[PDB]
């Protein structure tokens, strides 16, 4: 049996810890991006695979988020010192690199399991996605196995229309991007779209 | 504190219920579909809002998973007799119209609560999909909050994903599509790709 | 082992819930009732087979329950989205049509369990009456296998006969109906009906 | 809350004991009746009010039942001596006289708690009658509270919907009796019944 | 293992009821007969055997123990109901007829549990006389086999040998009447006796 | 809470223990008595007032239970040694004197515990007195307070009751003696005697 | 597991209940002692062998104990109407005719098992002896199994060894009898006796 | 509440461990005294005051025990070493010098407990001596609180009354010696002692 | 309270996972070690201040090990792709260089939880080290706060100590190094060390 | 499992007990080194082999530490007794000879049990030392088997890096000794000692 404090529509259970964040080790904590959305997510190891793919995947389209009013962080159970020491590799050498989202560390494996992504068998994470909105509420979980990596263009897409449907009380169909139609959630006021 | 029998990399928990398919009461369960991938997916309710959406984007699409030996099923806690009905309402009414998907029932919730996916004060489903391989093992699971929509085009790329790790034991980059380059799990081999 | 709260003879229990009042959703609750006899039935599944002919039976003939002071409640587990796309389906296809009794939606199945008639194998409920006092309190209880639907005639007699002994405090022999004899509760009273 | 053995759609629950049959003291088993429907009713005390008139009402029309091969059986706590003074006593002094229906001892309330309708805070029953089919399944379950008696007519029209479908497994709509248009359970074949 | 709260020594248990009393019914408490010496005795079944002899023994002598300031309850399973029907059988046809006893009714069988009575395979109590003094303090049990009935001569003797010895602070020896030799309990006060 | 294992009708409570018979020290057990009626009894102690003359009136009149086929057994928590130095002190001194009953040692006190006749705060029991018939079943429980003796005569009366009813199968009346009326235990047969 | 309150050096177990002084019944305690040394001591039953002998040791030689202001009391399980019956018994009887120590009656066992000296399988006492100081504390115990008597001039011994090293504080060697050496409990003090 | 294994009448609790005997280290056990009688003594601590004095005054009159079949043990909760350094102590300064008396160790403290002599305030025991018969049943218990030695005088009185109560089978009276009058434990046969 | 397996002269708790030797990841496991002594050791984390020294002083000091027989393992709670970075990052940025030391990972924290060296708050070890002697059994624990290293020296002297003390049976003195006296464990034979 | 008090970080367990201080004895206790370092130690036995050597090493250098503001106490399971006896014993026979350094006594082994070092199956403790500082706080735990000793001057080198690291909040690297190199605990000042 699966167990986990994460919940959609509640709130995303708290964490803190020390996080890298521009070379430096600072105390970082959930609470701390309270007022907006923040794309929380965990990668498998440091000095891996997929794992640095997507830190730089975001990492690269920071501004993205940013400019709708929304934070990455991204957490492994690797320690401060080794995610240091990452940044300070070489993106060609499998390394991150200067990078602009803050890198948790959960040695403790706390957090992890909290948010119900630790693997007991492996002592580490798998790659579990998490989109809180700005009142600390859990909106959205993606989780995938450890060979494939996730998407920034959906993530984006995913922020994009739960701050939509925030604002206007309408709901978002499949495949819904801004400029595409939505649904007045009345028996009556759907039948706008479905004609 | 949330309970699920869902994990990914173990096999996805046992389901059988009545579905319908091609406008008929069936049997259908988890393993009729060993051999093939499977999305599984949940929606809240019939005659609702991003609901019928989700089930025809899939539907009008299904030919896309099929061709990658992939079905489809989509699930909620209505009746069968709710699920033929809303099949029998035309599109433009919020109706499904003939559906190629097909629509399992969980009127007694045991299959929601066993994915994880039942909300306990609203008595349905949010959005959850599940991606499941060929061997009934759980890859991939995607739970969206009531308001928003799920992607296809997504699903796709997920499921493309995880039968080319499956097929070529290497490991598919953030955003990855078909023809997109991958890296060898090994210190030395991933070098291949950071260079 | 089955259990219940519905004890003849105790205050019903308290449910409340979204109900289809006049084609709308409302918030209705056992306590709206207080002041009145109400005839609370749960029928199995919207979309099916008796239990159309016995909500068209109990709506049809509302205003003799009306008349002495007694309103009529009809649940099943569906939805309130299902509830009113059934009155929204044309009578000779075997929906409601428009109806004047409300429609209780029991999604999370709390108040069938709460009045004993869920079906834990089947998710749906049985055919349960309670027609409780306007005191709030209980005073029958009729439970109907699937494929027997209820008789308003024989309900209305037992409102009635309720009524009356409520009123004169003499008890109501087998098969009373307004117009017969009563027995005064005495061993020297009873005499004068049984002479 | 309340507890009882009497499941409706499972085998009615065992019961055994000495009743009064023809004058005289036999065992009496539920089993006896295996092939048989059997409407197995409680009622309070002996030497009451409500209860010789459905006891007679019953009794006087036993033919009626006997002729669809159905039995009647009556039970209360009251003794197999009690039992016998009461049907020793002249009906005009609200005795029974003889009747051909067995009334059955539940001296030690096993009986009455078993179906539960024992009230615990007067030491008897209230009137609860139950319907059991030839296979010794519970169909049926009738409770009153009790100021209000039984009605035969009622109990014949459900002994005969019972027995309609279960030789015909087509069902019994609201106000069914012998001659009424019944339905075919299947979305298709229901509309014969509707249009 | 065997259970009752009647201890010789303490106070009798607590008891009220509904008795019939010179054809009527009231309720009627242990607490009612403070003051005075009370014989209680239980007797398994109305419309039985010893049951009347018993009772119409204790009836008939009444102003034995009324003269010495006690009085006589009887006490079954049986309803007030029952009592009353028996009252109003003639002796000749094993009835009471009038009787100047309160005949109690303990159809939850919580008084005969409390006094050790209960006889739970029969549901019925056995033959049990309780000698309860002035104060309320149980001072005599006597408990027969259904068979055999009990002695109101040995009930009286006990009654007056109690009476006697709480005024005298002598003590009675075996076989005791009034007019008899009594002892001093002391083992030099003895010897007066002895001697 | 008062408990025992000496239940009416079920087998009486095993005992064995050491008794003084005929001025001898001899192992005594409940099964010597087998086929033989027996009337045992509990006195408080050596060395009192009530004590010898319930002794005495049942040793003086041994020959009367014993041509009827019953003997007597008397128990007090005294040891064996304390029992032979009262049966070694004369009548005159509160002593015994050659006695023909066996004096049972209940020293530590499983007997009266098992009987329900041991008063805690003393140490020793009060007056209790059992009729075991040859089977081996406890017919009848007398107990006294203190104060008070029992009764020979009464003794006597109970196991010839006994016996007569166990002989002939009818009951016997209140105050029933050799040569009285008994009753057929039957709804007609009772007739006999009570008309 | 053997199980007892009394333990050196903590106070010994209270105790309370009916002696035998100077021929009659009074109530005696523990706490009376207060102020002198104890000898309570345990025999096994009156009217037995070895116990007279003990108690007579005792008793004839109480001025050796009150004159270093001990006091002696003697008990067992015996009534004390058994206690005075033996007192009043000749010494050549093996009665202790009449005697200055208390005898103590401990007829509940209570006393014996709060001292660990009763024996489950006989209901009496071994022979066992206390040592009990002015201040309550227990000081030494001496258990005897039953056919082996006790010394009046070791327990005089070891009164008088308590006594002198409460008093002066050294200790008493091995044998230590009024007038030898003690020893200063010092690694120092300790060489003055032992050099 | 105090705990033991040591009673009286039943074996001797096992002990084994290591003894200084004749200055070497040897694994003695309680069987190894089977056939013989044995004095088993705890004492408090070694290099102390009291302890010495009593090791010393068994071990010097060893003979005295030897020639009645009686071994002398003692125990500590000391080393085996301690127990030799106070061996290799010249008795002048408090140490034993050579002895013939074994010296147990019960450094882990499991012996002392299971007799019940340790102190869990202190770390070690109290004076206690055990005195167990050939056939391994312990006889006697002697227990003295810290400032008081005990009796090698009185310890080899005990052995030998219990060796001829063995043999003799009669018993022996308070302060007995050899040639001293012993009791026939008899009702009869006590007389030609008492008389 | 704290907890561990890890109990010097018991089989030290067996341990397998994945280090790195030569660069490359294998299965390593503690019965790999049998038939020689081995030194295991626990440091915090890759990539921090302390743990490198210590690593770099025993991997430099390893022929001191190896030419008597025993092997050196070090573990933290690192994965075994940030100890392969850290190998791969030279010694005059913190890291390793090449070692030819097994650098085992405990990801799962298993290993350090059944060593008892596991820290709650931090999520990584203390400095705990572990001499394993060739028959798997632990002999040696030095536990140290996380500001102060390890001495390779001190190591050294206690295996040298160890396997002296295995070979020969004497005991090793404070301080003892190769071609000290050690001490026969004996009370005569230690006087040849002592004098 | 093997379970303990004595945590490194936390405060140090503690404890009281009678020591052996410059002959004498003295109650003393952990916190009277409130303000110092402490070198804590417990050693198996007295009169023993490895343990006089440890306890003369620190003994004979105790200046060494007491210049540094540190002082040292060794405990065992030994008494006071015991300990003073060993004092006295000359160096030339495995004695000790005056000794600065308090012996602290565990007789009842709660202190040697709360730090862990107690050998249930031997019932002494192994040689297990602590070192605690000024605050009362367990920095260094040192568990040895019994046939090897502790040193003096790693002792010495630890109470020296302690003190050196508190003061100056840098950390000793592996072999420190006074005037070594300490480094910097921050990624960036680290490399002045790497470089």
């Amino acid at each position: 049996l699966h167990l986990s404090k994460a919940k959609i529509s509640k709130p995303a259970p708290y964490w803190e810890g020390t996080a890298v964040i521009d070379g430096e080790f600072k105390e970082l904590k959930l609470t701390d991006y309270r007022g907006k959305y923040l794309v929380f997510f965990f990668y498998p190891l440091d000095f891996t695979f997929v794992c640095p793919t997507e830190i730089i995947a975001f990492g690269d389209r920071l501004e993205e988020f940013r400019s709708i009013n929304t934070e990455v962080v991204a957490c492994s159970v690797d320690s401060q010192f080794t995610h240091l020491a990452w940044i300070n590799t070489p993106r060609r050498q499998g390394g991150l690199g200067p990078i602009r989202i803050p890198l948790l560390s959960d040695l403790t494996h706390q957090i992890s399991k909290d948010y119900g992504v630790y693997l007991e068998d492996s002592g580490h994470t798998l790659r579990g996605l998490f989109i809180i909105d700005d009142k600390g509420i859990l909106r959205q979980i993606t989780l995938n196995d450890l060979p494939v990596g996730r998407s920034v263009d959906e993530t984006l897409r995913l922020v994009q229309a739960f701050q939509y449907t925030d604002k206007h009380g309408e709901v978002a169909p499949a495949g819904w991007k801004p400029g595409s139609e939505t649904i007045i959630p009345d028996p009556a006021g759907k039948l706008k779209y479905f004609d």
